[PDB]
């Protein structure tokens, strides 16, 4: 396939990118989300779209079995970014990283135990608070650990802070704010930039209004 | 909370443990696939439940966050269970670890890539084979990595093997078989015996039959 293969989330991702790839001259045939395929053809027969986790999209991106694709900033951040090239923040997807932990719980006096998806980001957030912690690496319902004990704090991405009032937690830190980035291979950029260079410019101009 | 706390995840693992369960005179009051909570009281007051992504279920159990929980051995062996007790196989969500790659494809020759969530797994199974190979870590859909070059082979847990024929893969060794176990906390076995004891009988009997 000599063509560019990008690669996308369900869920959030895939609903907020679409509009921009239609604007691009790029349009899928039929929803992903409701097929077990995994490899899908678009209307521009130079351009499919990979369908994967998003913790795996810097992944395919950065060993060039996708030429590009689209990640939350907290994926990038976490999974590291140093073997992609960041074009362009979409504006899309957008959400905070944050602390969080039982309402009105006293911090205990000790080395804190943070319960996160995000080991690498909550480190280096604590050591740029002074602290040296302890994480517990979780894959899923961040939420939940707080509830039975399982570290003092977590971090997680918070959007509406919902989930977090619907478990009696609380924000305690903003981190950073989260968006989801345009990332290419690196050679891809090199070697593939004829044809990529439209629907970057498309992309670009789409997101300034 | 006194009493026992459970461990399990959505799906297989939830649906072929509740007849253990119900045996054992602990029945869930409503269906947690149906549900946003993730802590759930059970006819038996002394026992909850908590629901978890798989990977989750030897982290909450080996920090106690859980007393017990059913954990596939594919997770256990991934995970590591040095810090609790595996104290029956259950014989429920059967599948086997297996290697896989695209149907008559030649192996290259030089240090293989393996794509596959079980990196640790992968890493131990290809020693015993004389390999010291490079593993891609990814978190889900292994199937599509074969069909992008993403790693050679891939390391995953198969059933039916309907997801690799669909997709043009083959599996080409089996690593081992893979059912789900009870694990308990290391501390609670000694603390909380008489509550489990009744339950761990009852299940034993029932995986008799
Ligand atoms: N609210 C978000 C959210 N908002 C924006 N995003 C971005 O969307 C990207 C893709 O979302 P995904 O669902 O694929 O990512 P994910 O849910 O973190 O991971 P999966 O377990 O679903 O694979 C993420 O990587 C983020 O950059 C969010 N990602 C996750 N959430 C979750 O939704 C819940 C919080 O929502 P509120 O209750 O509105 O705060 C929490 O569980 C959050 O973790
Ligand atoms: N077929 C199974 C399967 N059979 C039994 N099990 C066991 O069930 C346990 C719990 O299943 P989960 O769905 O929670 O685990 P998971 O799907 O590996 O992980 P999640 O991404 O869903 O969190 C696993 O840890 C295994 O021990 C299986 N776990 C996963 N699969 C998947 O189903 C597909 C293959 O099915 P066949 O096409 O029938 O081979 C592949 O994607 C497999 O990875
Ligand atoms: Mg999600
Ligand atoms: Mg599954």
């Amino acid at each position: 396939f000599l063509g560019l293969t990008l690669a996308l989330s369900k869920g959030r991702i895939l609903e907020e990118t679409m509009p921009l790839l239609r604007a691009a001259g790029v349009e899928l045939l039929e929803d992903p989300e409701a097929s077990r395929k995994l490899i899908f053809p678009t209307s521009n027969p130079n351009v499919r779209v990979l369908i994967l986790r998003a913790s795996d999209v810097p992944t395919y991106v950065e060993h060039g079995a996708a030429d590009f694709g689209v990640a939350g900033k907290d994926v990038l951040l976490e999974h590291g970014a140093n073997h992609v090239y960041e074009l362009l923040d979409l504006k899309i997807a957008q959400c905070k990283l944050m602390t969080a932990g039982v309402k009105d719980a006293p911090l205990p006096n000790r080395r804190l135990r943070i319960a996160t998806k995000y080991v690498n980001v909550a480190r280096a957030y604590f050591a740029s608070q002074g602290q040296q912690v302890d994480v517990i690496k979780l894959y899923g319902s961040m939420e939940l650990a707080p509830l039975v004990g399982l570290g003092d704090l977590i971090v997680d991405v918070v959007d509406t802070g919902n989930t977090l009032r619907a478990n009696g937690l609380e924000a305690r830190d903003h981190i950073c704010d989260v968006s989801s980035r345009l990332i290419v291979n690196q050679v891809s950029y090199k070697r593939k930039f004829a044809l990529l260079e439209p629907i970057l410019d498309s992309f670009k101009n789409s997101i300034n209004s």
